């Protein structure tokens, strides 16, 4: 895709702390870019649209090759028309918003490095990442994600000669979903066999998906909440055809892992620890602490482990254990939590099939980009979030219920119609060594 100047690009600003030893922490000036998808995208000469709805103007975009030599993308009205806002530490991801000239449903952000033109490039290894998150406006059905993908500093700008538009735009997504809904892969539009969305009116799915391992710091709302790495067979952005991409049928024969080794305490047996009114408390705000522990305690050992504490009202509340009859007890994410869970659920053990712990920590050697996002679900409406999934299944089924919302929440157009204002705030973000990014 190419660079388009009728709107300036200002990325919205976002303060984060780098942290040390001790609890002190540095202030560092850093921002966020809106994804690609969301942005207008018109002719270089003028003002026509290249993709209007879910459809693809067909003689602007006669070949993929031509689509992104031929197509622009602009800048934003981050508040006005995608409902983002930031307030010093604090980012605030709105539902639903009607800009002058186009409604929006859900966005998604990355964080920006120093620079303000390539992403951000967090090194997790051995090291504990915190932020606060208020999720008081999100109900049944909605998601406020962090997480961390492999993508490239620059979006794609320099592995792609047609990509001339990069990290600035927001370009180059992936994730271990493969997602086939993204517009511009590897700088060319996803335009072959381009089918569009029923349901979702603004998305449709093309040939090519955008695979990359994917840690999953945290996907919510104020009913249930989960912790889930996931990794693929390949290093870095790679773009899937076919089988690779793992769709549907072949949800298992792809590069990545789908569904992920998850901790979500409710899933997992305790279904009093979050939510309304329980041990963390999601009517209000609270801290989210995640810690990335290598075998050898340095930055370059093997990960072996992810814990996660909380703080609320200055208090640190421990993770919940495991409680699944006939399965080990656990507090956390070891490669021997994913098998015991995958056994004991009857789920494929993919995650463990390509690599496991090992596998994710290499990514984080290599260099994550932070994600922030909001998001309805048209495929599974979050039941696998927050409710009974698959609701085929008993609810007595270990594995099968994740919350208390009902089998028929979450329909996009339900919860749109129903909680457009619902909004999540992320703030607060720290990184630093063990112990160093909240005070006990
Ligand atoms: C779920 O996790 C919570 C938090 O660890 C456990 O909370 C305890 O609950 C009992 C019963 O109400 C209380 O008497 C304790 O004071 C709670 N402890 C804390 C630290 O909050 C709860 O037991 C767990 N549930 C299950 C089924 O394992
Ligand atoms: O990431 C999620 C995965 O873990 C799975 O359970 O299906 C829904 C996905 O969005
Ligand atoms: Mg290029």
């Amino acid at each position: 895709q190419q660079v388009g100047t009728q709107t300036a690009e200002n990325h919205p600003k976002l303060t984060v702390s780098q942290c040390s030893a001790g609890g002190s922490c540095t202030t560092e000036s850093r921002s966020v870019v809106l994804d690609s998808n969301w942005r207008w995208l018109h002719t270089t000469s003028g003002t026509t649209n290249c993709y209007t709805g879910n459809t693809w103007d067909a003689s602007l975009c006669p070949d993929p090759v031509t689509c992104a030599q031929n197509c622009a993308l602009d800048g934003a009205d981050y508040s006005g028309t995608y409902g983002i806002s930031t307030s010093g530490n604090a980012l605030t991801l709105k539902f639903v918003t009607n800009g002058p000239y186009s409604t929006n449903i859900g966005s998604r952000v990355y964080l920006m490095s120093a620079d303000d033109t390539n992403y951000e490039i967090f090194k997790l290894k051995n090291q504990e990442f915190a932020f606060d998150v208020d999720m008081s406006n999100l109900p049944c059905g909605l998601n406020g994600a962090l997480y961390f993908v492999e993508m490239d500093a620059d979006g794609g700008l320099s592995r792609f000669p047609n990509n001339k538009a990069g990290s600035k735009y927001g370009t180059g997504y992936c994730d271990t979903q493969c997602p086939q809904d993204i517009k511009f892969i590897n700088g060319e539009a996803n335009i072959l066999g381009w089918t569009p969305s029923s349901s979702d009116s603004n998305a449709g799915t093309g040939q090519y998906g955008s695979c990359c391992n994917e840690m999953d710091v945290w996907e919510a709302n104020i009913n249930s909440a989960a912790v889930t790495p996931h990794v693929c067979n390949v290093q870095g952005q790679t773009r899937c055809s076919g089988t690779q991409c793992g769709d549907g049928d072949e949800r298992y024969d792809g590069i990545c892992d789908k569904d992920g080794c998850d901790f979500n305490s409710f899933r997992m047996g305790n279904q009093t620890f979050l939510g309304p009114g329980k041990t963390v408390n999601t009517n209000s705000k609270f801290t989210v602490v995640t810690q990335f522990l290598t075998s050898d305690n340095t930055t370059t050992g093997t990960l072996h482990e992810i814990r996660r504490l909380y703080v609320q009202n200055g208090k640190v509340i421990a993770n919940s254990k495991t409680n699944i009859a006939g399965m080990s007890q656990f507090d956390s994410i070891t490669d021997d939590f994913c098998n015991a869970q995958k056994t004991a659920f009857g789920d494929t053990n993919s995650f463990e099939n390509l690599g496991g712990l090992n596998v994710m920590g290499q990514a984080f050697d290599k260099g994550v980009v932070l994600v922030m996002s909001v998001w309805d679900d048209h495929e599974a409406n979050m039941l696998w979030l927050d409710s009974d999934y698959p609701t085929t299944s008993s609810a007595s089924t270990p594995g099968v219920a994740r919350g208390t919302c009902a089998t028929t929440s979450g329909v996009p157009a339900n919860v749109e119609s129903q909680n457009p204002n619902s909004s999540v705030v992320f703030s607060n973000i720290k990184i630093g060594p063990i112990g160093s990014t909240y005070t006990a």
